[PDB]
RNA sequence: GAAAAGCCAGUGGCGCGAAGCUACCGUGUGCCGGAUUAUGACUGAACGCCUCUAAGUCAGAAUCCAAGCUAGCAUGCGAC
């Protein structure tokens, strides 16, 4: 179309290495690997001295071009951050007649969940990316699920909230499941 | 002629009748994976925040395409 732009940079921390070739950036850290295309129009990326600055840039812009160089920017930092602290998303149960009963499947890494509006099958979904669930219940309130990828960790929080809707009538007065309560956290020991 | 064994009545009529055929008027049998939609979602800009969407992306239907089933390209072909 019309215009131009320019380069924008973000200082890599020292302690994250990352190192990239053609337009795929792999990051790099103790939690593990992430690795993501950030192709679009216009749009390189490169890695400008390690340990000094990560660079996405374009040479034109447009709406589209500028649009996706700043959510690209976002996406890498959740990276950065991601494969050195992780992400955690934090679901409550919330009930009103049924106990809901969660469990690791350790072996086939899947959460299953027992008594989902009188189910009598166990209704289990797998576990997207290296993510591992940890539950602090307590009361019967915490379920912690942590790993290092902040959109697949949500996405398998995601089609529990999916599926703990109740569609007969009324998802408002049947308050059944177990919500993502969480678009997730800093970090913490325990 | 009768006996006996049969003939004719456009298949004489009647009761039965195998073999054959046939009846949700008899029986038995009729397939499951994937890709997706609707739709809810993720991460997330545009719109520092935020959003199912712009890029990328997940689950998902009596759908669709295999799987499967029927013709077998007679003007496709292989091996022998």
């Amino acid at each position: 179309m019309k215009t131009i732009l320019a380069s924008e940079t973000m200082e890599i921390p020292e302690g994250v290495t990352v190192q990239v070739a053609a337009k795929v950036v792999t990051v790099e850290g103790p939690r593990g690997k992430l690795t993501r295309n950030f192709k679009h129009l216009n749009l390189d990326f490169q890695l400008l001295e390690g340990g000094r600055k990560l660079q996405v840039d374009a040479w034109f812009g447009t709406r589209r071009t500028m649009a996706a160089i700043r959510t690209a920017i976002s996406h890498v930092q959740n990276l950065i951050t991601g494969v050195t602290k992780g992400y955690r998303y934090k679901m409550r149960f919330v009930y009103a007649h049924f106990p809901i009963n969660a469990s690791i499947t350790n072996s086939n890494t899947a959460i299953e969940i027992r008594n989902f509006l009188g189910e009598k099958k166990v209704r289990k979904v797998d576990m997207l990316e290296g993510v591992t669930i940890l539950r602090s219940e307590k009361v019967k309130d915490e379920l912690v699920l942590d790993g290092n990828d902040i959109e697949l960790v949500s996405r398998s929080a995601a089609l529990i909230n999916q599926k703990c809707h109740v569609k007969n009538k009324d998802i408002r007065k049947f308050l059944d499941g177990i919500y993502v309560s969480d678009k997730g956290t800093i970090t913490e020991d325990a």
